[PDB]
């Protein structure tokens, strides 16, 4: 017989559907950082990568496979074809190119039907920008119920905010609580009322917190969050590590059904006086069926107005998109 | 009082010196993969990054910082100046010249030696008691160069060496056998890369020797062509370079595994490059990979592997070549 | 309206089923050790506990529940009714009667069998596709009993077997050699406990055979008495019982290690007890420990270890003795 | 030549003073649950166990050591003699007397003080620069006792305090809301146990205050009986003792969490007992739980929680009671 047959007696060949599979579509710096963080957190028993650039895709796959000794994910696959994504619990989209929106919409027109073909019951986690519009696009094309379409939204915005908060206060980010919500990016909203350490509201201690009458200009913290993005791009040409970690954290709650609360993009129709089909970030409960619940944050009139304004602009763009 | 003073009462401001600090020098693809893997394994209470390209360095540092909420390493710093690296337990060198030969009129050994000539004395100044882990290529020559320049004892200079080679070999082995690479044991030793040596006699699952079951294993007589497994390790390197331009994930995962044994004083055995004088008839100051016991003192012990005459000749040939090059170096 | 509804808007309500449920049956010293180890390794999204002592059961459940903040296992349930165990991927049996003064091990067997006659049908009823992992003693016999009663295919019935014997062996080996047990390879096989078999030919560090290096290894001629290392494994069992009244931490950790490979489909190789009829000249339905590949279908494969004549005779002796007891058991 | 020397060439004969060492004193259920949790979280490179019952102590150590293969804490030691504890970064005290039927919790204190009179000077003798983490009950008084006997600055003496109460509370809150305890924030402060104070104003999910949404939160007139949640925290303590005879898993898990912030200098905020003189009109040397920042120097900062008038009155009453007891203690 072969060496393998001399060495190993087989009891059954009966291979099985992968039980905890995750796919990452798009193997740019963002997708691969998602891949590595997911791998080192032992969240999946199979990982699939998809891209249109065949060379890089094989390269990244092999590089990951070569680390198998140090991981606990026994099967890593990749391909142009979506048959490699079959039976994913979680499919994470990081692929992408106003005109930029239609191009990413056209990309999604190809990706989403393929993903849905091979993992009809998967959850979709959208990272591609602009994330709130593209979460809408993903939801529209897939036909999935809203709970199964999660946009990264303000997850990154909030993580950066809490890092910066932690810096100012001399406290680990984990113990510095604060929510950045609404539209991901430039137009996000820092909810000053919720900012606290150990349940001590900073706004209560300092009622001018985050206003232009704030002596300490905590507004700058939120502004630093947005400038940070442009700076990191200017400094190294892309962003990778932080988004990747943030995405793996969402994957963790979902894959392990933790029901933790995260700032992610979800259908916000019916809230804050919004009536259109737009996705915005609120704190959501994440688990095996995706977003099952959301927290009803009390917003001020000014905060509601910002959210409302974002929704109007997003719908303005969305209604003109060609599917 | 400020909002900070209203929220927080301070007991003292003393001290603040890191207990488990790690430094990565050279934040390219390899360095940053080492960094992320180390952060996600909770090996350090502090991570420092150094490079000569100031913008990239700052961007990379910020990016890692922005992920703080998802990590347990509370302080990440960076700078051109080595003062950020002070009091490191472990310093990892992944710096090196660009691939495009036209960037310089010197060859890679020369360029990377001049780079080490700049890096090593500055690391030593600020972390005299650190362990040095050398990744940069050619890794065996450069581990020797780090040893010569640092003045460190042998145990405190560790070359990545055949750690990646072995990790790749076990991956491919696990694929042929249908067994996780953790349970597929096999050692690739000697000179890192093209000239590495797969030690057939030690390849086993559960203490059952593959060479014993299948005596043609590794020979040209072998009908299953197991020699090709080692050949595939070498080809993999060049293929991944062609496909994506560099390698990062595997090497970075492999470096973190060494850092784990070192930072936690595990005394696990890894295939890494160490001063090999005294073994295999090798009488020169050369570094080659053999299985080494890694802990808080670096390489405290090495395993004396019984090699075949061929295997021994290959290691000896590598030592001859390496020393041939090294003897002409100017410090 | 409740504060819950004031605070939280529900999107959908459907009760979902756990995707990675594990049951522990018997919440004595061993059971709870397995539980805490499984909780701390993030292996399950749901943990169920089952016992017949109702107050202890509830208390153990509550105590675990109270650490939820520091864990990532969202639901922990308990009850004497096996409906709490529905759809477990893995069911660990650690239930066992207490051996009385003047009671022999032979006598104990039938008492543990009677316990299994109640437990096994209930398990199979609510989780017909689970992997059964048997810890209860004498473990090789009770693994057979579990297999008999359940009607399961042999791949889904796993005895803890020589997994603990092997962990203790490798710990002692590591102490002798000054190497982490992770890097000290060695297999204790056959019948768990007193009659287990240390396979000298497979002991190695970095693939370097200790027996090749030291031919008298494990024989009476051995000046270093390595045979006493196996003897210490056996004596250590009795000594821990004598000192603290039971063994818990080591067994719990060893069980979590197996659980990890099973739940994560790792295909690592472990020394566990499996149906070995057809090997080593054994014709009887008996379970003994060989290295097995563990994944989501239990034992998909086993490694065929090359045993010396003495080693085979010792396994065959165990099989004859085990069968001799098994033939007289009342099911 | 010994087999070890044939197999292994030694580079240097070691050995560094312990670098990341933890001692646990008292190996009852609490101490051992702290031990296993610390071990499974890779917080220390050396662990030491102390107790006055020698066989139990030895057995527990052997049991942990036997699990080494599955751990990454390479040195585990124990002894009645405190030299085993030398150079610990962190020493965790879980030793205490058995409270006898009909004994007041009053003179229980002094019995425990007598234990500390022996323990504390011994700890200081061998690790004069450690942090003390006190678990033994009544924890706020015994933390004061360790402070006085040790001579340590207040930053280096930490009481487990309301850490467990808060973890139970957040579990219960998480149950009601259908949210993971990690996302359910809420602080139980003051005196550990019966007289602890649930701080209703800080209780929140995602920064949304439950007290603001629900003004009756914490009152008797509250239709939803949220006050019962804090009541259940204290009732669950007596209930767990009634059902299983002791508590272990949750306290163990909570202590490891504190240990993690200390050993890794995380500067996370925890509800633990600290010397509170100067706050809340408290004018005596007493230790009560407030949110503290924990890192390498123990408690470096504390969060100044805004308390209501009757929350303040509750802390002050505990202070008065605790002090009343302490000033009668014999050292
Ligand atoms: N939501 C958030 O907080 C953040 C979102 N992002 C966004 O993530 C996206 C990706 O970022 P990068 O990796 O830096 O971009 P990238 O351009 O480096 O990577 C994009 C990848 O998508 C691939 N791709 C394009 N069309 C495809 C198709 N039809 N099928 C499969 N793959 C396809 C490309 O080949 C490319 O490899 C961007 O849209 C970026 O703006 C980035 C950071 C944060
Ligand atoms: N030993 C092994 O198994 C492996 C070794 N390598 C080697 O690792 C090295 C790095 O790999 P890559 O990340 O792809 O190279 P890279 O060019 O992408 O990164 C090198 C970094 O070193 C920096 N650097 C140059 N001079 C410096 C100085 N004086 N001080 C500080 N930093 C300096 C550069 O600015 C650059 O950022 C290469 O030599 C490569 O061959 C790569 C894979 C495996
Ligand atoms: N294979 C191995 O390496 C090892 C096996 N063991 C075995 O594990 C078994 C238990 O060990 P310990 O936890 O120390 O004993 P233990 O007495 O502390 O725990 C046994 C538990 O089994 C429970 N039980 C009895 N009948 C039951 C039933 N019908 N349903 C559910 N639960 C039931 C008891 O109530 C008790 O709680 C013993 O048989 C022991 O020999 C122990 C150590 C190692
Ligand atoms: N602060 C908190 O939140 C909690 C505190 N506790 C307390 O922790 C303490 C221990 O709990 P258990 O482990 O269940 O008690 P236990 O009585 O089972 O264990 C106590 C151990 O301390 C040892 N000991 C006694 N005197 C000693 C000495 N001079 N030196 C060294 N060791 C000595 C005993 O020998 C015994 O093994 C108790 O006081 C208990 O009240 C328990 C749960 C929670
Ligand atoms: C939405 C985003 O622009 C913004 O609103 C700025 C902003 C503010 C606050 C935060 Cl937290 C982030 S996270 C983040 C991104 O979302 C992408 C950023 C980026 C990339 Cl990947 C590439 C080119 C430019 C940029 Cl700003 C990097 C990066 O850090 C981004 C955008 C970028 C490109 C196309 C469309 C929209
Ligand atoms: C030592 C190496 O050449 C070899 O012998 C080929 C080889 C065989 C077997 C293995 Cl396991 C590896 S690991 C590995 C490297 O060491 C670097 C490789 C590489 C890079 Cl980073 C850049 C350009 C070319 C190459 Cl081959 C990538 C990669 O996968 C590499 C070398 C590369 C550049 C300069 C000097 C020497
Ligand atoms: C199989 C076992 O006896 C042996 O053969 C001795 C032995 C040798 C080597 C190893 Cl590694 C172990 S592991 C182990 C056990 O399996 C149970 C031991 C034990 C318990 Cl829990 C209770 C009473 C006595 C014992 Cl020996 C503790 C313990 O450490 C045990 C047995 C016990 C009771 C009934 C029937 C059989
Ligand atoms: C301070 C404590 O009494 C209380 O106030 C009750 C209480 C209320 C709320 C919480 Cl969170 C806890 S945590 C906890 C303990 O601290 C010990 C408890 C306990 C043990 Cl270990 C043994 C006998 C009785 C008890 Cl109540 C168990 C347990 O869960 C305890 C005490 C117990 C014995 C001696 C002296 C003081």
């Amino acid at each position: 017989a072969t060496l393998k047959d001399q060495l190993i007696y087989n009891l059954l060949k009966e291979e099985q559907t992968p039980q905890n599979k995750i796919t990452v579509v798009g193997v740019g710096a963002v997708g691969m950082a998602c891949a590595i963080s997911i791998l080192m957190k032992d969240l999946a028993d199979e990982l699939a990568l998809v891209d249109v650039i065949e060379d890089k895709l094989k390269g990244e796959m092999m590089d990951l496979q070569h680390g198998s000794l140090f991981l606990r994910t026994p099967k890593i696959v990749s391909g142009k074809d979506y048959n490699v994504t079959a039976n994913s619990k979680l499919v994470i989209i990081t692929a992408g190119a106003l005109n930029l929106v239609q191009r990413n919409v056209n990309i999604f027109k190809f990706i989403i039907p393929n993903v849905v073909k091979y993992s009809p019951n998967c959850k979709l986690l959208i990272v591609s920008n602009p994330v709130d519009i593209l979460t809408y696009v993903a939801w529209k094309i897939s036909g999935f119920p809203k709970n199964r379409v999660i946009g990264s939204g303000c997850n990154l915005d909030s993580a950066r905010f809490r890092y910066l908060m932690g810096e100012r206060l001399g406290v680990h980010p984990l113990s510095c609580h604060g929510w950045v919500l609404g539209e991901h990016g430039d137009s996000s909203v820092p909810v000053w009322s919720g900012m606290n350490v150990a349940g001590v509201s900073l706004k209560t201690l300092h009622p001018d917190l985050g206003t232009d009458k704030d002596k300490e200009q905590w507004k700058e913290v939120h502004k630093q969050v947005v400038e940070s993005a442009y700076e990191v791009i200017k400094l190294k040409g892309y962003t990778s590590w932080a988004i990747g970690l943030s995405v793996a954290d969402l994957a963790e709650s979902i894959m392990k059904n933790l029901r933790r609360v995260h700032p992610v993009s979800t259908m916000i129709k019916g809230l804050y006086g919004i009536k259109d089909d737009v996705f915005l970030s609120v704190p959501c409960i994440l688990g095996q069926n995706g977003i099952s619940d959301l927290v009803k944050v009390t917003l001020t009139s000014e905060e509601e107005a910002r959210l409302k304004k974002s929704a109007d602009t997003l719908w303005g763009i969305q209604k003109e998109l060609q599917f």
